[PDB]
RNA sequence: UAG
RNA sequence: UAG
């Protein structure tokens, strides 16, 4: 329960924060839809070993800040 | 019990701080409602592996500060 | 017993520092009332995985300082 | 025995440093009274998961410094 | 679930973030395709011990920032 | 054996460095008397979970420096 | 899975990133060929205890940056 | 064997670095006499949970520097 | 597999990065030859507890940089 | 095998670096004599929990630098 | 395999880096000869708990830099 | 002010 | 001042 997390703020409506499955298989297991201004703070977990961000969003991680673009 | 935590201060009435379930399923298990000025300090836990904030709030984490402005 | 803690100083009478239960359920288990100037230094624990502060207070954590308002 | 600790210096007589019980119950298990100028350095422990300071005091923790104020 | 991760932002359509297999074999097990502006945040894992980036992308890791231009 | 420790230098004779008992009870288990200028460097232990200093002394801990006053 | 990693960006075609075997024996187990601008982010692993770069590349590690010359 | 240590340099003859017993009891188990200029680097251990310095000495610990007087 | 590593860049042909055996015996178990411009990134391992560099090379470690000379 | 170490450079002939026994007893178990300019790099260990330096020497530890005087 | 290490560069021919035995006994187990310009990077290990450097060399450790003299 |  |  003490894994790294990412912070995502939607800069438009309809931002998708997609969790990709951990393991031999890489598939979507959940897409969280964010409207403009909403903030998601999401860890890496047993089930999520990669996170894809689609849409305009501001992203903070341990490694710095970045914006995704639509 | 020594997991990371976030600090959330409501900037308006009716902010929701939503805990999303850890595991194969991603659903809401609790939404804490905050009125303007209230502060919630919340950990990641066995049950919560993601936190969604709806409404205007000031947020502090290990990675910096940010404001939500959804809704 | 080495988990993080938060410091809270009341800036008025009747501040409430509320422990929310750890686990599948999220309810109050204790509400600590602080009068003006009193300081509480409180850990996250087996029983408390979130803390809610109601009333005017100065708060320090590992992530910075912040004030709660009424 | 390597838990965090707090430093408290009394700025008047009759300062109370109160240990609150770890566990499902939250009650006092000890109040250490300090007279002006005395310093207490006290850990979080199996028995103590929150500490309340009543009266005027100067306090140092990992997260900085703060003064409690008395009535 | 607390391994390092990398941050990749596609700078053009068709970027490939390729996971190379951990172990005695070094083959591809997944290629994630990114459209311009999308961000992928990907850990090292049981199954992934090297990552290859094809296409123009901006990359953040623990050791600094870099742009691929393949 | 790697617990935190405090440094105490007596600034007058008869300074008392008091170890308070770990556990459900909080009583004195030892008081070390220090003559002016003597330095004591004392750990937290199985037996000592709080330290009280009585009399004028200069104290260093992980969290900074402070003087006790008599 | 939390071992250190190296970042390598080829500055010309034909760069080789060579994994040398962990253990009593030291031999090549894999050679990854990189075309100009491509980035490889590669861990030390059960199988790889040393990495050789041939050809012109820019390298980032925990200890700073360096360029190989081919 | 990776506990904290202290560094003590005698600034006069007859400095005493005293190890106080770990445990329910607090007594002396060893007093090391140092002559002017001698340096002792001493850890906390299974047997030593507090160190008292008597006489004029310069002391370095993790928490800063200080001098004993006698 | 997360032990320290060293980075070595040959500044001339015929540089030898020599691994010395861990254990009661200290012997050579591998000499890696590096030509000008090549970079070797090498860990301490089960089998290697000391590394010797012969010839002109630039070296980065945790403790700073240094050049060997032929 | 990763406890703290100290660095001792002899500033004159006949410097003694003395390992004092870990445990209930504190006695000398080894005296390493250094000639002027020699460097000894010495860990704390299962056998050595305190180190005494006699004679003129420059000493580095985690806590800073100091010279012993003869 | 993740203990501290030292970096030693010979400043003249005939430098000796001497590993002293871990344990109750302190003897030589190995002397590595370095000629001018050679670099040895050597760990503390099961067999080596102190290192003696004889001859002119430049030394880097976690605690800083120092030069040994013949 | 005990060792 | 031994290895
Ligand atoms: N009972 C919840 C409390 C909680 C912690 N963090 C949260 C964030 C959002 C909502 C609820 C929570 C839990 O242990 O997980
Ligand atoms: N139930 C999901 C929640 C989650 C965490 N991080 C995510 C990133 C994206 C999507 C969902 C998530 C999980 O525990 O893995
Ligand atoms: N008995 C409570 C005491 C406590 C710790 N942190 C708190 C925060 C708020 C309220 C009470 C507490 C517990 O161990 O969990
Ligand atoms: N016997 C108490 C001593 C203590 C430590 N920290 C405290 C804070 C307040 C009051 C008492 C204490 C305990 O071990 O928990
Ligand atoms: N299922 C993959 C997801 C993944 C993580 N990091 C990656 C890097 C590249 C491609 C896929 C991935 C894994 O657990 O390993
Ligand atoms: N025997 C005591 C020694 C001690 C350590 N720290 C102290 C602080 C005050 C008084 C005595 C002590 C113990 O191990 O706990
Ligand atoms: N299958 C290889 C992949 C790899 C990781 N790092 C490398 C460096 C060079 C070459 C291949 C690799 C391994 O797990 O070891
Ligand atoms: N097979 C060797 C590879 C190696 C690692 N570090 C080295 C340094 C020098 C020479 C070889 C190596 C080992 O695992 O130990
Ligand atoms: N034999 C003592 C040596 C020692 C370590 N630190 C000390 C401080 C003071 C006096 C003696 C010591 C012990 O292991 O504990
Ligand atoms: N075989 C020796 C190699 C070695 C490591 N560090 C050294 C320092 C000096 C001499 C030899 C060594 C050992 O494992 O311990
Ligand atoms: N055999 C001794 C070697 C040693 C390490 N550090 C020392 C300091 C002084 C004297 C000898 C030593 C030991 O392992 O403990």
């Amino acid at each position: 329960t003490n894994s790294d997390f990412v912070v995502i703020k939607a800069l438009e409506d309809g931002v998708n924060v997609i969790g990709l499955t951990r393991g031999a298989d890489t598939r979507f297991h959940h897409s969280e839809k964010l409207d403009k201004g909403e903030v998601l703070i999401a860890q890496f977990t047993e089930h999520t070993s990669a996170i894809k961000v689609r849409g305009k969003a501001y992203i903070q991680t341990r490694h710095g800040v970045i914006e995704s673009e639509g």
